[PDB]
């Protein structure tokens, strides 16, 4: 259970969900098929688009509840230790950031993190005391675009919509950059099925821990866009 808050670009924190396509609380979307799996049920945005150089280190903050509703002290925050999981970003190339409807969009993936050597994305995140990172690719086209960042927990993902997708967008617009147009992207609903193997998984192993018995996790969705 937790909530994408804020973004920063180069160390810059750019301000509590500024830019930010929020949910009024931290439940998780488990309907891949739903609108909700795009940007999560929103219902609060602003008209703020956040500045983001081709090239940037761009951080995504995730927070057990909105800012001061979670403290240092919540051991869930950024998320519970149980919610073991990889962390993706999408983009998808609009007209204004700020005023973009989500249904559509033609996403395409830049950055993923899975499970490596027996550590999940997730444990990761709390590592980093909420806040995740990917470098913004360098040759992308620069402008509107509408920044889509989501953790998936596989704790109860065994059973048919037991995984838990928290998800949120951020407005941004690209300095610099390139002339890359990706030419295979996906939709969202439409990129995941609920059976995929990364999303239908028991990843509990020999011993009972969340260790995916070693085996190699599939991410969802498609390949990564790279520059
Ligand atoms: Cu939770």
């Amino acid at each position: 259970h937790t909530i994408f808050q804020k973004v920063s670009v180069n160390g810059a924190d750019q301000g509590q969900l500024k830019g930010i396509r929020a949910p009024a609380n931290n439940n998780p979307v488990t309907d891949v098929m739903s609108s909700d799996i795009i940007c999560n049920a929103v219902t609060m945005k602003d008209s703020n688009v956040l500045t983001v150089p081709a090239g940037a280190k761009v951080g995504h903050f995730w927070g057990h509840e909105i800012g001061g509703a979670a403290g240092p002290n919540d051991a869930d925050n950024p998320i519970a230790a149980s919610h073991k999981g990889p962390i993706m970003v999408y983009l998808a190339k609009v007209d204004n950031a700020a005023t973009t409807g989500t249904s559509g969009l033609k996403w395409f993936k830049v950055a993923e993190a899975g499970l490596s050597n027996g550590k999940w994305a997730v444990d990761d995140l709390i590592a980093n005391n909420g806040w995740s990172y990917f470098d913004m690719p360098t040759c992308i086209a620069p402008g509107q675009y509408l920044m889509r960042a989501e953790l998936i927990a596989l704790h109860n993902a065994g059973s048919q919509a037991g995984a838990q997708f928290y998800i949120g967008c951020a407005q941004i617009n690209v300095t610099g950059g390139g002339s890359a147009s990706p030419s295979n992207t996906v939709s969202f609903p439409g990129a995941y099925s609920a059976s995929d193997p990364g999303i239908l998984i028991n990843i509990y192993g020999g011993s009972g821990k969340t260790d995916n018995g070693g085996k190699p996790y599939q991410i969802p969705g498609p390949a990564l866009f790279t520059c």
